[PDB]
């Protein structure tokens, strides 16, 4: 479980009914209706954008859970690290240069199901949203992940017509 | 106590007496006798280094604590956050562009006088040194808390004449 993650978003048309799916199902609770702010950060000539690259420090209230954040270049890397003192790393990364290009707020729930995590978002004024992922280390098992994340996906009755690639920042810059 | 940092080094030519002194005035210790890794970063034209600022990844066992560090570009800035993961901490500065430029590690012990700081090292080579610090948001408190940094310091016999003016990074430079 690290620097390879592998996700499939979902637009959830249903609330209630996702919710009822999971409801009968057995997983685990990292946290629901939390609060999740973004600042994505990138120095003045957008070097990090440029080269497929999102530097971001995330804050979940009221669980406290805050990160440090880079994904890319690669597809489906991803990595990350918590930190105790998300304003201190705010300030360090402006010292270092950055700025922040982008910021966002979000109403999320997680939950656990396996090693699989069941993400519910909430973007007032566009919808629910969902994400279904692991992350792994071993890269040779990163398309049969994909599919039992499929599968997985299958069980909340969601096709590939519900299918979302439009990514959080990529877009809603709209 | 974050905005500005007040700490004068001192070489320590007898350990044992340090110690033995500090036995003798109410503190507390935080940690005793730890092995603390430093790896210091900089892109490789040396930008952050040319401008008196430092982007440090710190280690310290068996303590376990771990933190992402910025000093400066004023004497008196230090800011930091505890991290999680030291290794996904390194890769994502990697990743942001950053090498290691050095690194070192030496033993440190850091006991707590009221709100005052002592720090007692060992950099095997060098010798022993000692820092006294503390940390405040009040500007118009510093030549005061920089007076009793003085005579905190006085009570180990310590003088200016022992006063080390080189940073970590310099020491071993030599």
């Amino acid at each position: 479980q690290g620097q390879f993650e592998v996700e499939l978003k979902y637009r959830v048309k249903n609330h209630d009914a996702f919710l009822n799916m999971v409801k009968q199902i057995e997983h685990e609770v990292m946290f629901e209706n939390n609060q999740e702010s973004d600042w994505f950060y990138d120095t003045p000539q957008r070097t990090l954008t440029q080269q497929g690259k999102s530097l971001v420090l995330r804050e979940i209230q009221p669980a406290g859970i805050k990160l440090w954040i880079v994904k890319g270049p690669e597809a489906d890397r991803c990595e990350a690290t918590n930190i105790t003192k998300l304003d201190s790393a705010q300030s360090m990364l402006e010292n270092m240069g950055y700025e922040v290009i982008q910021c966002s707020k979000k109403i999320r729930s997680i939950f656990f199901v396996g090693e699989f995590h069941i993400t519910l978002d909430f973007l007032d004024g566009f919808g629910h949203f969902a994400e279904f992922a692991i992350m792994t280390d071993d890269e040779t098992a990163l398309a049969r992940y994909r599919e039992r994340l499929v599968a997985l996906a299958q069980q909340f009755h969601l096709s590939e017509a519900d299918r979302e690639h439009r990514s959080y920042k990529e877009i809603l810059s709209a």
